[PDB]
């Protein structure tokens, strides 16, 4: 008897068990939720990774740069979670900037090229999942997507933080086009998780404290968007950052 | 086997069956909530209402602006459920703004008074019911108040919005208090719905505040990409019982918007 | 040749020369502007700007103050003349409702009080001066970017975040006699009363406290933050008085370094 | 005696004299600015435009797109200005999104390589031209930008929406370099402006009622035709009377976002 019992969900992004993506897949399985999985490029790395899951789940290949992956997409999923079966959720948990983008480089000296990268996987790519997925979505259903709060500019994030902004906007939009469908389009904006100054900064902000250390409240979020108990939130960002964003010191 | 199983919930701001709060308090009970109802001035006819509720419940009087219900309050609260339980949520529902910083009374012509009621009731009272309820809430706890996004001016909303600006921020300062008790502090800003006195608005009771609201709540269920449909609050009452669940536990400070996501579209 | 060369400005909120409005009033003189000013003993302070203004008393709090001032700022003025724009510098919050007091500690009556004056009282001002104010006029008030709570400010933050609502309603009243309406939101600016903090006023605790929140601000601005020096938000009022913002109105410009663009 | 007087400043995004850059060269000039005008592509075409604004400016080339004109810019703007001077202000109005990611095509059908050139163009040459002329430009410059408000999704702007929440981000991260030398770095975010049926029927009643709504919610009002505004509310961060704003957002749009109804 749990939050997303009889719920097929697909879950993107798992790469280590210390993947915001693990924990999602871990609570959603442990709520009830039958999965279907992606992972990208090291996929018998991502599949000895997934049997430490509670339950089993099939893998499938999805790089989201290769449009022929999003074309056999949807075909895929469908021999996954049998003929005639719908998705109720999808969980886009991807993200990558390129070490001239984000970290010590400085923000002028990252080659568009990289940016261009960085930004086709973090934000784009919210989109083209949306794109494939969309025509085997039941109505009720959900699509979240993973942010990192983009509305200040802060050191070493930069082009990332960037990639957010846009990923932010696609949003807004893809809630448009999921609405046709009766699907939710929202994204959880979390904490940092460990998958300095400005870290710390982050539990000494939040009214509740923050642990950079535990995805578990992450996952949570993300299933409460997945469940029927946020019928009318879409298009929207849900901040499961301890509080932080709301507090200036 | 319900979202809020064995969970002792205060529910304030029934005054209807069309009341937020009485979708609220049906959906918490549907959901295994123990609860604890207050009521402000018309106690005999809420008690009628609050027997329309799938489960029993005692009613609490409670007058936010009466210093002595507050000082009282947690008291009564604790006679209700039993000496040595405590609250595991609260839920503010309470607003209220005189005709005359509403509707077609111009801006300009609301006297101070007016105003100053309508903010103690709408947003100072998020306060006084923080103070008074937190010494008796559990960690993990949770407080959800009603908002209604004040971001953007509109026609005849008026000092009701000024009120809400208010509110988001009292919130945010709310929450730096509940965190000491491990409890969390959320406003659900809701799309436009039928109570009591949007009804009264609609029908024109003034011709212009009602072709007004007429034109806000059918550009709502425009820009909302989900629709919205004014006439029915389980949506809102559904996202207030997410909040009061153990499903957002590090949401704090925070609004939840329960608006068919028409704030996120310009058309 | 100056910014405001031949407008006539109504300046509200100089109570000692470190006053934001002391500042706002002796750029706007600088730059040509013809001023009436209002004070809630201000004589002599309003006697060390550049030139002579005439001095209005207003309590914002008493409605026979508000019901005569078109009539007393038209005298002023001389007949036939209007004003083109209008300063609103005025904010209170009693020692219950911001400081060292907890949140929870502030009685209604005290907060009502604060409100009233910080925030009820933009939109009195505009009531009381559209009606004598020339197309193309402008309104500006002082903020305190209320965005985010944060420690001591407590309920002058909710008459902030109140005040930022007042605003946008004026605009659409304003807007009917082609005057637009905005509010400056400025980084903290070592007032009299703030310089008083900073020694020790406050206590040790609230007093490294707040010293945070006045080193972060600094840090935060991309161009810095100088506390002491009121002059770049004088600056930004005149800027918004002057014809070069003709499109912006119910909004907030942002005269603190840029700190609120920046997390860390 | 100008609000503007004897400031160095640069001017990209003039193509027609409907450009918002074509109004913002004018206003500057009006107000004493001494400019440096940069073009892209079509430069003959560009020059006989130039010739409408009330003085004479030099016209340099610069495809943002294009590594080795970013290069050189700073040595060819010198050498327009005059080994020794330095630039007051810098303007970047520079726009682009293919009609795939714009107009009347679904937002899903957009190609990224489409959607990438109008993000490599509309929001990442914000940067680029911030690291070529921050070298040479003066303490108290200022470096302004054109947005349109995209916080809320709104039919056919689709992708340009995307990139201008883009560019809002980049203008924080510039405004962290800007501010090293001295420099602010802003954007404004203007109403819609008729620059230079096409749509058909659907599309065309749709953006009308958008582009219409703008006048409605403005408490003073929008006019479409009109880039004046826009213009003074830029060179008003280009002078010396918004010196503590920076990695912000200015809008000049009568008011519009401000309002629902
Ligand atoms: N870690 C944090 O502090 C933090 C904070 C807020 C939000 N987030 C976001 O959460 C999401 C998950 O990140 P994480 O911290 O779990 O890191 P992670 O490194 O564990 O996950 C990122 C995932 O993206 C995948 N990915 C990269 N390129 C891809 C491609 N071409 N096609 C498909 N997938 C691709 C990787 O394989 C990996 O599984 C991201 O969107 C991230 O930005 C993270
Ligand atoms: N109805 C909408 O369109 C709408 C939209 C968004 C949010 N909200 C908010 O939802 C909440 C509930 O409103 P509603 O629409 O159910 O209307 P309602 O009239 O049914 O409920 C308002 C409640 O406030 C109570 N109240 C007023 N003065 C009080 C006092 N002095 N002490 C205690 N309680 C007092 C009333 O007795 C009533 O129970 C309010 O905060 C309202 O602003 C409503
Ligand atoms: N750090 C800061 O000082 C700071 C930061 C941002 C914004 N602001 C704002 O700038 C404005 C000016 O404040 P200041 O710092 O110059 O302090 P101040 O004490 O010099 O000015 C406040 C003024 O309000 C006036 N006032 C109070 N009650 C009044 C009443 N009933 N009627 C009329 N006038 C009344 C006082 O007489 C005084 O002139 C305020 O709105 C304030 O909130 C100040
Ligand atoms: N027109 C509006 O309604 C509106 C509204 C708000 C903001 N804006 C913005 O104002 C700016 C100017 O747009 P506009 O309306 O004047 O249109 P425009 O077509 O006249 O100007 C866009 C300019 O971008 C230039 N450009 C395109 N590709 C380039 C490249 N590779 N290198 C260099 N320059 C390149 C073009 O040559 C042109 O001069 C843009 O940033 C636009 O997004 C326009
Ligand atoms: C090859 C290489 C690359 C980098 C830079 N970043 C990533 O690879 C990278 C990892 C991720 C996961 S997404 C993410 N998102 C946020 C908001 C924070 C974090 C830590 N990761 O994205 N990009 C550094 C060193 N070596
Ligand atoms: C004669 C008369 C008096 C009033 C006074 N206001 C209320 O009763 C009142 C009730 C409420 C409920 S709270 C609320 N909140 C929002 C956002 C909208 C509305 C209509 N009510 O607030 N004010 C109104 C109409 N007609
Ligand atoms: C020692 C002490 C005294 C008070 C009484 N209020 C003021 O002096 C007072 C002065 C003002 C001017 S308005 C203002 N606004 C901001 C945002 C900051 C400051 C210092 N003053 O308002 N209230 C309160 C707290 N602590
Ligand atoms: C028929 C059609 C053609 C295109 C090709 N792009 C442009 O013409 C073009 C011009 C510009 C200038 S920037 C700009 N920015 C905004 C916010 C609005 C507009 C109209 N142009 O950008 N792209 C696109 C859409 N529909």
């Amino acid at each position: 008897t749990g939050l997303l019992d009889g719920k097929r969900i697909l879950v993107s992004g798992i790469i280590t068990d210390s993947s915001i993506a693990f924990h999602i897949a871990r609570v959603a399985q442990e709520q009830g939720a039958q999965l279907v999985l992606t992972g990208f490029d090291r996929l018998r790395l991502i599949q000895r990774i997934t049997d430490r899951l509670p339950a089993k789940a099939p893998l499938l290949e999805l790089d989201v740069q290769n449009e022929e992956h999003l074309a056999s997409l949807a075909g895929r999923v469908t021999e996954a979670i049998g003929a005639g079966n719908k998705l109720d959720g999808v969980v886009h948990s991807i993200g990558f900037m390129p070490q001239t983008g984000m970290g010590i480089n400085p923000f002028f000296d990252a080659p568009y090229a990289d940016v261009s990268k960085g930004i086709h996987i973090s934000a784009y790519s919210y989109a083209s999942m949306a794109k494939a997925l969309l025509p085997i979505m039941n109505p009720g259903g959900s699509i979240v997507g993973m942010d990192f709060d983009p509305s200040r500019a802060m050191p070493a994030y930069n082009w990332m933080t960037v990639a957010k902004s846009a990923l932010e906007s696609v949003n807004r939009f893809v809630a448009r086009e999921a609405g046709k469908y009766g699907v939710r389009s929202n994204l959880v904006a979390a904490g940092p998780i460990r998958t300095q100054l400005l870290e710390e900064g982050w539990d000494q902000r939040a009214p509740i404290g923050w642990n950079m250390k535990d995805a578990t409240p992450v996952a949570k979020t993300v299933c409460a968007l997945l469940s029927d108990w946020l019928p009318a939130t879409t298009g929207d960002i849900i901040y499961a950052d301890g509080g932080a964003h709301t507090q200036l010191l």
